[PDB]
């Protein structure tokens, strides 16, 4: 698999996924919230297209 690309307690912790722990920057649309990428490659959200937020901004 992969280790992760930020491992550590010291990042800014924004849009944090309770689940998994991995910051959301992703916009699921089937849903309509925000995943992280474990979730994404989830059964839940598995196939479900989403979408960068990229925080406040629209595109
Ligand atoms: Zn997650
Ligand atoms: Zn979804």
């Amino acid at each position: 698999g992969s280790s992760g690309s930020s491992g550590s307690p010291e990042g800014q912790k924004v849009d944090h996924c309770a689940r998994h722990g991995e910051k959301l920057l992703l916009f699921c649309q089937e849903d309509g919230k925000v995943i992280c990428w474990l979730c994404e490659r989830s059964q839940e959200h598995r196939g479900h297209h989403t979408f960068p937020t990229s925080g406040p901004s629209s595109g």
